[PDB]
């Protein structure tokens, strides 16, 4: 009477976020930021972590790669849906890595950097203090993230940042890696740009060691 019923379509489970990191999404969904952009950065930086993770697997067993042995990264603008998407073919996150990573672990330094943003502190400093992931909230109101590790099923994790998640998984899904989709907020638009992209994936991405693909519309 659930997932092996014939006429069985999918679930989807809401969690709370742990208590500091929902109090940091709702500071940064609502602060005026001038430099809103290093959202970007940590994205790319995730899905280079990512891909690490996989590379040195792959070294002592091949066919972790499976077929998909070139890892990459692009970014996908999409004016149409206003969205702006960062894929990889990393390692993937499991159900557990998807709830226990993206907001019900608590994180050391969650409360040391609420403390330093209100002290003067810089919100570029975000991933430093180990909650890179969340920026995307500086220029989104909504993100997606879609993500399959070889040892689990596809699942979508999903947040508008207003104290809960969702995770969606359905019977069929996804190759290996994760998609983070973030929908922009209405005075966001510029990161759909062409130009915008093209200088911002250059200005923090000479270190990043794999090949960053920027896809272009229309
Ligand atoms: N593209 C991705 N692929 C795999 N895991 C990811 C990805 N993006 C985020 N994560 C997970 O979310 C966690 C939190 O990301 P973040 O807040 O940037 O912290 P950090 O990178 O310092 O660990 C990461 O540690 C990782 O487990
Ligand atoms: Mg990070």
């Amino acid at each position: 009477s659930g997932r092996e019923n014939l006429y069985f379509q999918g679930m989807t489970e809401t969690f709370a976020f742990q208590a500091e990191i929902n109090q940091l999404m709702s500071l940064i969904i609502n602060t005026f930021y001038s430099n809103k952009e290093i959202f970007l950065r940590e994205l790319i930086s995730n899905a280079s972590d990512a891909c690490d993770k996989i590379r040195y697997q792959s070294l002592t067993d091949p066919s972790v790669l499976g077929e998909s042995p070139r890892l990459c990264i692009r970014v996908v603008p999409d004016k149409e849906n206003k969205t702006l998407t960062v894929e990889d073919n990393g390692i993937g996150m499991t159900k557990a890595d998807l709830v226990n990573n993206l907001g019900t672990i608590a994180r050391s330094g969650t409360k040391a950097f609420m403390e330093a943003l209100e002290a003067g502190g810089d919100m570029s400093m975000i991933g430093q203090f180990g909650v890179g992931f969340y920026s995307a909230y500086l220029v989104a109101d909504r993100v997606t993230v879609t993500s399959k590790n070889n040892s689990d099923e596809s699942y979508v994790w999903e947040s508008s940042a207003g104290g809960t998640f969702t995770i969606t998984s359905t019977p069929e899904s996804m190759k290996r890696g994760t998609r983070i989709t973030l929908h922009l907020k209405e005075d966001q638009m510029e990161y759909l740009e062409p130009r915008r992209l093209k200088e911002l994936i250059k200005k923090h991405s000479e270190f990043i060691g794999y090949d960053i693909e920027l896809m272009v519309e229309k």
